[PDB]
């Protein structure tokens, strides 16, 4: 039963590696899971549903991972924390390169991709701007912008910079440079006067 | 001659306020121009080719007022400086923000968008580094991170917090305050330590 489905999942995202959605076809997606066209969709209705599905997980296993972190006491060392927390999307997408890429494209096209990515990113925006009004609270930083804000142009800095780095754009930030060029620019606009 | 070309090219920018450029079609653009169809496709191949020249003006509509700042003597007040030049970007596109949403979305289907654009973010970033250099050179500002990867993370953040706010997407900065919430990131990035 699942087995089918990881299958087809499995079959996609190695497709998206060497060529865009647009190129895929439910022949492929089918023909690499094993299955007929027709057992294809009783597991999917289409080939975009195919990349949502791919896209959740991606997203799922980084919040998750950031959850991981969170639950656990923060680090004494300022840099280090926020480091230690952008690394777990450098790590996440940056080994899920083709879905990364692909469910970014679809953002354009997809209201139920762009309405997942939304909803994660709302999150993710969220518990920075707690932890930035933690570190006010405590005395570690001072009290310029609205924390919220800063943490929204802090979180979109990252998704674009990620993205082109990853999709290796003209122009990117180098891979091996993006993590200390983006945990500068975080550090230095969050403990800054 | 030139009348029909900015009549197409001033249809589409006003349809592009009401809806995307795949809800729009050949007859729409020649109905408000005031031509045929067939008159239309003497000027241009397709719809896509009249996006393509939209996106082109307003973008070099920015580079020319950029220009225009970067010849007159820099500004005295660090701060005021780089405010003054983000201003540039922010009320060029924030003046065509059908035609800044609808360039974004087309970067992932054309090459010749995507081009068009890489080829100015690259004048943009270089002559943002070229400037971070100089304050360096004069010691108003710390050797921190390498210069051009600074330039390149913070014209990606720009380019994303920008027009995510255009846009009123579902995160964004208020656009009220979008202007401050970047000069703050790149001064305190620029000149702390
Ligand atoms: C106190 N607890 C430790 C702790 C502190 C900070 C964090 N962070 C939350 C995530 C945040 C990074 C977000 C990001 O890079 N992206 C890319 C695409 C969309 C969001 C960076 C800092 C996590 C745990
Ligand atoms: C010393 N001369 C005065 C002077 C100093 C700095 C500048 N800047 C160049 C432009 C830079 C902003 C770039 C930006 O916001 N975007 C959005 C989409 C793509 C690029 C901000 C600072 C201009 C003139």
């Amino acid at each position: 039963g699942d087995d089918r489905e990881l299958a087809i999942l499995a079959t996609a995202e190695n497709l998206l590696e060497d060529r865009p959605l647009a190129d895929i076809s439910v022949d492929d997606l089918a023909k690499g899971a094993g299955i007929s066209r027709p057992t294809f969709y009783f597991y999917f209705p289409s080939k975009e549903a195919v990349l949502l599905t791919l896209l959740d997980r991606v997203v799922n296993q980084a919040d998750m991972a950031l959850q991981t972190l969170a639950e656990n006491p923060a680090d004494t060392d300022r840099e280090n924390m926020w480091r230690t927390g952008i690394n777990v999307f450098f790590e996440t997408f940056g080994s899920h390169k083709a879905v990364t890429r692909a469910g970014q494209a679809a953002r354009a096209t997809s209201v139920e991709v762009a309405e997942l990515w939304s909803t994660f990113m709302q999150k993710w925006i969220a518990y920075t701007a707690a932890v930035i009004d933690a570190e006010r609270d405590r005395g570690a930083a001072p009290r310029t912008l609205p924390a919220h804000e800063l943490a929204t142009a802090l979180n979109l800095m990252n998704e674009r910079t990620l993205f082109a780095s990853f999709a290796g754009e003209q122009p990117s930030v180098p891979e091996a440079r993006v993590l200390d060029t983006l945990v500068h620019i975080w550090v230095t606009s969050i403990y800054g006067e």
